[PDB]
DNA sequence: AGCCGAGC
DNA sequence: TGCAGCTCGGCT
DNA sequence: AGCCGAGC
DNA sequence: TGCAGCTCGGCT
C-alpha cells in the first residue's frame, strides 16, 4: 500500500481478510523462493515480506528508537496493527489486513532468533495476539539424502545423525547440506508449499510460563536469570555427550503445536549458546571459532604474497566449512590484522593496506576488496607447525577443518586482548606487554614465582596504574610547555584522535564558558600531538585542578567478566590474569610432552625407513641383490626373505588412527647409485638417526625454551622494522 | 546549503567568492583524498563533492533528462551557476559561490572522459565562462620509483617507459603502480597539496579550434568525423609502433595552461580509442579484452568444481591484471553463462543458479555473489590446448596474462553474435548456427564454395527470413484455434515474455478501443504460450489484416555496422558474414600448420628422450654400464663416450627464445630395471615414436578435422542433455 | 525513445 | 561504488 | 547512553 | 545485504 518489497495479498483487507497470512521472511533471496513455492494458485490467501536481517528488542527499548525504526513500522502498516488496542474480543482482529503471519527463516540458530525477536515484539506490544495462535513457522530441511529416486528430509543436524546410526548403509546415499533457504530451489521450493502439513507448525499459548520464558531471553532485566539457564544446558549436554547419548530435537515427526515455553527451552536455548561459543574465546590460542578458521585457512594455504581481505575470506569460507556471511569473515580479518596503538600488540595477520587507524579507531578501513593480506612472520613461530600433529581437527562438510584450538608458546589470548559479546556472558580482557608475558613464562618454567603483570599496549607512551585488582587507571601524557601554551603528547587507550577533538576540545573552543584559545595538530597516523593555547589563568587553574582530570586524559578500565572457553569447553571465569598464566602453563607443558612423544615415532619410523634404503643401496652395489630384469612379485620375495622391512613411515602413520610395501626402495632413482650419492644417503641417516638420539635428551621444558628463543629473536627483528 | 555528502568551502557567498576552489572528485574515496590532502591547516578556500561516475551528456540530451538530473544539480546549486547566463562582465562571475573548479580524477582514460564531461557541460551552457579561465584539473601520479631515499613521480605510463629506456639501472628501483586516487596514501595526499605548482593544470581557451575539438568529442551530429579522427590515430600509432617510436604524453614537466584542443587531441582521445578496444571484439575469438581475461583465468584455474561468480571475478582480476571493477567482470561472467532464448547459442561458461531467463531478458538475474559458475564442457574443444603454444600472451604487472586473442576452431564471433558500443564505431553481429558453421568450414577446406547462413537462434521455434542484404525478418508462430481463440507459441527474438505482456496484450485488452476479451500465460521458464480469447469479428479482421502484423509478433534485425578488430588490430568493417568466416579460415589454416611445427619438435625431443633412457636401461641391464659406486664425472665420461644425447628436452625448452645434461637418465627410479617397468619404458618408447610418425602423415587440414569431430560429437552430447 | 554491454 | 538497521553484556 | 565484535 | 546514475552508436 505504499511500501517497497513487498508482495502484498490480493484478498488482504476484504470479508475474507481473516483467511490470508503473511509470509516474514529471512531476506530478499528467501522471498524470491517462498513466492516461486506459493504460485502460481495462492496469491490471494499468502502474502510475502522479507526482513533485512535480525530485528529490534523492543521490550526494554527507547521511546525514541522504537518509533524511529523502519523494519516494525513496516510490518505494522501491511499487517494493519495498531499500537496498543486490546484483541481479546473475536472482532478486533477483523480490522487487520492479514489473519496470521508465518515466520519462514533459515533452518540454523540465527535463524531461530529472528523467529524469536518476532515473537517478543507482539508478545510484548500485543499480549491477547499471542493467545489466539496468531502466529506459526515455515519449516525447511537442511540435510537430504537419496540413492536411487527416493528422497529423505531431515530437519535438524541431530535427526541427520541419528538417522545414519539407525541406517546402515548410509553412506550409499547422497548428502546435500542446505545453508540456508537461498540453497532450494524454485522447483523444491513448490514441492515444500505441495505439503504445508509437515512444513506448517503453529506457535501455542499454554499459559504464564510462556511468558516467563519469553521474558527470560529478551529482557535486559534478566541476564542472570540467563546465566544459570545457559549453564544448565552447558552442564546436561555435556553430561548427555559423556553418558554416550544423542542430543534431542524437534521436528522429528510432524507436528502441530509448539509450545512458546518449548521454543524458548528447546530452539532459542541452540542459538543463545551458539552465540556464546562464537562470541567468546577460548582461553588457549585467545581465538573464537571464526578467527580461528582464518587462521587455519592461512596456515593451510601458506601465501608467499599478499592476498586481498575478500579473496582470502571466499578462500577460508569453503576450506573451513564456514557457514555464515563472508562478509563477517573480511571483518574478522581486517580486525586480526590492525595493528594502530589501543589493538593488537602482535596481530597475526599482516596489515597491508588501509585497515584503519587510530584517527578513527579502525572505522576509517578501506573495502575489504581493495586490501591485502598475509601472515605475520610471527604467526608460525607462536603456533609452532609440529604441534598441529598433537591437535584435534574438527570434521564438517565431509572435510577436515580448524581444530578445536591451537596450542600456542605463550597466551595469546593475553596479547591482543579478548572481547566478545554473547547470551548471558561478555568477555573482556586487557592487553598485556609479550616479552613480560614470555618472561613470566620463563619464571614458571624455573619453578621460580610468576610477576604481577600490568595492562600493557604497544607503542603506547602513557602510563597505566592498578588500584583495586582487576581495575586499572589509563592516563595519558601532558606537559607544560609555558604560561600559555601546553602539549598534549598522548591519549588513553582507545580514546581515538578525531573523537576526542570533537567531544573534548572543540566544545573547550566554543560554548559554558570558553576555556581554550586556539589548538593545532600535529598528528601522524600512528602518533599524537595538541598543542593548546590558553590564558595564563586558566592554565593555572587546570594546574592546581590537574590537567590529565581537566583535559579528560584519563579513561577507567574495569576487568571483571573476564569469561573464556577452557580446553574443554566449558565457560570459566579467570579472577586474574596470573590464572590464566599458570591454567595454560600446565596445559602447554603438557602438549610439549605429547609433540616429543610424536616427534620420537616420526624420526623414529624416518631414521628406520633411511636405514631400510641405505642398506638396500649397499647391498645391491656389492652385489648381494639383483633387481635388473627381476620380476616385481619374485624381487618381492627376495626381500622379505632377506628380512627387509615394510615402509616405516607408512606404517607408522597407519598406526596413528595390502601386503607389504617396498616402494620406497625402488622409488629411489639411480643416482643414489653413484659414489657422491650413495655417501649422502649414508651421511642422511647418520644425521637423521642423531636428530632423533638429541630429541631424546631433551625435556619438554627445554623443546620450549627453543622455540621461544626464537621467537623472540624474529619479535625483536620484526619490532624493530617497525620502528625503522 | 543541503547537499549531502558535500564539504562546502567556508568563505563560499561571500566578498571572497571567486577566491575559492571547488575539488570535483572522482567518487567518494577521491573525496577522502582531497581532504586528507588539504589538511591540516588548508581549508575555508578550498571545497570538495564527489561525482557518482561519469556524468550526463548535456549537449543533445532531452529537457526532461537534464532537469531531472540529480548530479549536474547539485554542482549548479553549490558553485551557484544560473542557466543561460552571460558570464563576460566580470561582475557576474561574483554572484557564484566558488571562483574555480578543480576536476581531480583517476590518471586512466576513463578519468579523462569524466574531464571532457565536464568540460562539454560547461562549453554548451555557459560559453562565455570558458573564455575567463574558471576550469582547471588536479593531476596526480600513476608511477613512482625510489631505490634509497629518493623519490620520482610519474604522470603517464609512455613517461616511465620512455625512463626506463633513459634509465639503465631501472630494475634496482621500486615500482608502484597507482591504479586510483584510493592507492595514494594519507601522507602522500598532503604532499600532493603541498606542491600545488605541479598538480596544478589550468584550462585554457585559445580560439574556435577548441570549440572545434569540443565538439568533435561530444556532438551525435558528429560522429563520421570521430571515425576518421580515430582512424587517424589507430593508423599513426600503429606506424609509430612499427618504426619502434614512443608515445607523446602530457604532464612531463610542470605546466600552467592546457588547451581544450590539445586535451581533446591528445588525452581524451586516448580514452576514447580504449573504448573501442574495450567494446569492440576481436574476429578471432569473437571476445573482448575483458571476456578474454575471464576465460583465460578459468582455462589456467581448470575448476572441476563450481566457483561464486563474485569469487571467480576477483580470480580473474588478480590473474590476469584486470585494472577496472570487479563488477564489470562480474556482469561479463554472468553474460558469458546466460543461455535462454535469445542469449547464446554456446555458452563458454555455465549458468548455475539464477543467471536470468526469457521472461526479463536476463535482468532478472541473482546477485553475483549468491550464483556459481565453471567452464563448458566445449570450452576446451573450442579452443584446444594444443594451440596455447602458438599464441602470443601479453604482459602486465611484471606477469603473463591474457592473450591478443585465441585461436578458436570455428569462428566463435558467428556463434554467440556480438554486441559492443564504442566511440566511432558500434558493433552488432546476430547469432548462427553452430553446426552450419562446422559445415561451411568443412567446405571450405573440400575447396568448395561457403553456402549463405541466415541468423539462427538456439531453441528459437520462429522463422527468420532475410529481404535485403544484411537485414533481416524475424517473426513468432501464431496458430488458429477456434472462431474465437488463439495460441502465441513463441515470441521474436529477443522480444521478452514480460515486456510483450505489457506493452502487447495489456493495450489490447484496455485502452484506442479494446481489441481482445481476455488472455491466459502457460509460459515454464524456457517457452511461452499465450492464448487469447476474441469475438469472432475482431479476430476474422486480424486474420485477413495478417495475426503477425497484428499481435507485433514480427521485429526487423539490420546488421550494417559489423565492425571488428582484426589478427593485428586494426578496426575493420566487415560487410557479410562470409567475409568474416573467409578471413577466419585464413587463419585458423595457418594456426594449425603452425600448431603441427611446434608439435612436431615437442613429440620429437620427447621421443629422443625416451629412445635415450631406454637404451640406458637396456644396457644397463644387459651390464654395458655400470653405475654402481661409480663417481660422477666418470660416469658422465662414460655416457659422452657411449654417444648418449644431452637433455632432449631441455635443449629443446632452451630453444624456444654447464655442458651435456644426464640427470634425466638417473633421476628414474630404480623401479625401470624390474621387468614389468622395463616393458613400460619400451611401450612408451614405442607408443611415442608412434605418435610422431603419426602426425608427420597428416595435413594441418585433417588435424582441423579432428578437433572439429571431436567438436561435435560433444556438442551432441551436450544439447541432448541440455533438451532433457 | 529504449535496448544492448563494459566501463566510471 | 559506498551506504544504512539490529543483537548480545559490561562498563564509562 | 555509546563502544566493542561476530553475526543476520 | 540489495540498491541507484551515466557513456557510446546503431537500430526498432
Ligand atoms: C536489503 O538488503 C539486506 C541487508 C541485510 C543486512 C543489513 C540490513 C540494513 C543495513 C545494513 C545491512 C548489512 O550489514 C552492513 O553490511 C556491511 C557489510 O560489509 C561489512 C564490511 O560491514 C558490514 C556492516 O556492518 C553492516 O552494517 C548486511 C550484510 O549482510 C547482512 O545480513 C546485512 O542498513 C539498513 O538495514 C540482510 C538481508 O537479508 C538477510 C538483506 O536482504
Ligand atoms: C557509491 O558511490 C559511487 C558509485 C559509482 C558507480 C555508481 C553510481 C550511481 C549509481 C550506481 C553505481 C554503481 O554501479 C551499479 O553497480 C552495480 C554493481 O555491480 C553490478 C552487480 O551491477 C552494477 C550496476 O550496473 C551499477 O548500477 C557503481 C559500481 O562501481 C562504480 O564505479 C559505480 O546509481 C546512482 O549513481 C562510482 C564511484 O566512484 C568512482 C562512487 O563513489
Ligand atoms: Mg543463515
Ligand atoms: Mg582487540
Ligand atoms: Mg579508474
Ligand atoms: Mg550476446
Ligand atoms: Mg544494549
Ligand atoms: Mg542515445
Amino acid at each position: 500500500k505504499g511500501i517497497p518489497k513487498l508482495d502484498d495479498a490480493n484478498d488482504a483487507g476484504g470479508r475474507n481478510s481473516t483467511e490470508c497470512t503473511l509470509i516474514l521472511t529471512e531476506g530478499d533471496s528467501a522471498k524470491t523462493l517462498a513466492v516461486s513455492g506459493l504460485g502460481v494458485v495462492g496469491r490471494d490467501k499468502y502474502g510475502v515480506f522479507p526482513l533485512r536481517g535480525k530485528i529490534l528488542n523492543v521490550r526494554e527499548a527507547s521511546h525514541k528508537q522504537i518509533m524511529e525504526n523502519a523494519e516494525i513500522n513496516n510490518i505494522i502498516k501491511i499487517v494493519g496493527l495498531q499500537y496498543k488496542k486490546n484483541y481479546e474480543d473475536e472482532d478486533s482482529l477483523k480490522t487487520l489486513r492479514y489473519g496470521k503471519i508465518m515466520i519462514m527463516t533459515d533452518q540454523d540458530q540465527d535463524g531461530s532468533h529472528i523467529k524469536g525477536l518476532l515473537i517478543n515484539f507482539i508478545h510484548h506490544n500485543w499480549p491477547s495476539l499471542l493467545r489466539h495462535r496468531f502466529l506459526e513457522e515455515f519449516i525447511t530441511p537442511i540435510v537430504k539424502v537419496s540413492k536411487n529416486k527416493q528422497e529423505m528430509a531431515f530437519y535438524s543436524l541431530p535427526e541427520f545423525e541419528e538417522w545414519k546410526s539407525s541406517t546402515p548403509n548410509h553412506k550409499k546415499w547422497k548428502v546435500k547440506y542446505y545453508k540456508g533457504l537461498g540453497t532450494s530451489t524454485s522447483k523444491e521450493a513448490k514441492e515444500y508449499f505441495a505439503d504445508m502439513k509437515r512444513h506448517r507448525i503453529q506457535f501455542k499459548y499454554s499459559g504464564p510460563e510462556d511468558d516467563a520464558a519469553i521474558s527470560l531471553a529478551f529482557s535486559k532485566k534478566q541476564i542472570d536469570d540467563r546465566k544459570e539457564w545457559l549453564t544448565n544446558f552447558m552442564e546436561d549436554r555435556r553430561q548427555r555427550k559423556l553418558l554416550g547419548l544423542p542430543e534431542d530435537y524437534l521436528y522429528g515427526q510432524t507436528t502441530t503445536y509448539l509450545t512458546y515455553n518449548d521454543f524458548i527451552n528447546k530452539e532459542l536455548i541452540l542459538f543463545s549458546n551458539s552465540d556464546n561459543e562464537r562470541s567468546i574465546p577460548s582461553m588457549v590460542d585467545g581465538l573464537k571459532p571464526g578467527q580461528r578458521k582464518v587462521l587455519f585457512t592461512c596456515f593451510k594455504r601458506n601465501d608467499k604474497r599478499e592476498v586481498k581481505v575478500a579473496q582470502l575470506a571466499g578462500s577460508v569460507a569453503e576450506m573451513s566449512s564456514y557457514h555464515h556471511g563472508e562478509m563477517s569473515l573480511m571483518m574478522t580479518i581486517i580486525n586480526l590484522a590492525q595493528n594502530f596503538v589501543g589493538s593488537n600488540n602482535l596481530n597475526l595477520l599482516q596489515p597491508i593496506g588501509q585497515f584503519g587507524t587510530r584517527l578513527h579507531g579502525g572505522k576509517d578501513s578501506a573495502s575489504p576488496r581493495y586490501i591485502f593480506t598475509m601472515l605475520s612472520s610471527l604467526a608460525r613461530l607462536l603456533f609452532p607447525p609440529k604441534d598441529d600433529h598433537t591437535l584435534k581437527f574438527l570434521y564438517d562438510d565431509n572435510q577436515r577443518v580448524e581444530p578445536e584450538w591451537y596450542i600456542p608458546i605463550i597466551p595469546m589470548v593475553l596479547i591482543n586482548g579478548a572481547e566478545g559479546i554473547g547470551t548471558g556472558w561478555s568477555c573482556k580482557i586487557p592487553n598485556f606487554d609479550v616479552r613480560e608475558i614470555v618472561n613470566n613464562i620463563r619464571r614458571l618454567m624455573d619453578g621460580e614465582e610468576p610477576l604481577p603483570m600490568l595492562p600493557s599496549y604497544k607503542n603506547f607512551k602513557g602510563t597505566i596504574e592498578e588500584l583495586a585488582p582487576n581495575q586499572y587507571v589509563i592516563s595519558g601524557e601532558v606537559a607544560i610547555l609555558n604560561s600559555t601554551t601546553i602539549e598534549i603528547s598522548e591519549l588513553p587507550v582507545r580514546t581515538w584522535t578525531q573523537t576526542y577533538k570533537e567531544q573534548v576540545l572543540e566544545p573547550m573552543l566554543n560554548g559554558t564558558p570558553p576555556l581554550i584559545t586556539d589548538y593545532r595538530e600535529y598528528h601522524t597516523d600512528t602518533t599524537v600531538k595538541f598543542v593548546v593555547k590558553m590564558t595564563e589563568e586558566k592554565l593555572a587553574e587546570a594546574e592546581r585542578v590537574g590537567l590529565h582530570k581537566v583535559f579528560k586524559l584519563q579513561t577507567s578500565l574495569t576487568c571483571n567478566s573476564m569469561v573464556l572457553f577452557d580446553h574443554v569447553g566449558c565457560l570459566k571465569k579467570y579472577d586474574t590474569v596470573l590464572d590464566i598464566l599458570r591454567d595454560f602453563f600446565e596445559l602447554r607443558l603438557k602438549y610439549y610432552g605429547l609433540r616429543k612423544e610424536w616427534l620420537l615415532g616420526m624420526l623414529g619410523a624416518e631414521s628406520a625407513k633411511l636405514n631400510n634404503q641405505a642398506r638396500f643401496i649397499l647391498e645391491k652395489i656389492d652385489g648381494k641383490i639383483i633387481i635388473e630384469n627381476k620380476p616385481k612379485k619374485e624381487l618381492i620375495k627376495v626381500l622379505i626373505q632377506r628380512g627387509y622391512d615394510s615402509d616405516p613411515v607408512k606404517a607408522w602413520k597407519e598406526a596413528q588412527q595390502s601386503g607389504p610395501t617396498f616402494n620406497y626402495l625402488l622409488d629411489m632413482p639411480l643416482w643414489y647409485l653413484t659414489k657422491e650419492k650413495k655417501d649422502e644417503l649414508c651421511r642422511l641417516r647418520n644425521e637423521k638417526e642423531q636428530e632423533l638420539d638429541t630429541l631424546k635428551r631433551k625435556s619438554p621444558s627445554d623443546l620450549w625454551k627453543e622455540d621461544l628463543a626464537t621467537f623472540i629473536e624474529e619479535l625483536e627483528a620484526v619490532e624493530a622494522k617497525e620502528k625503522q
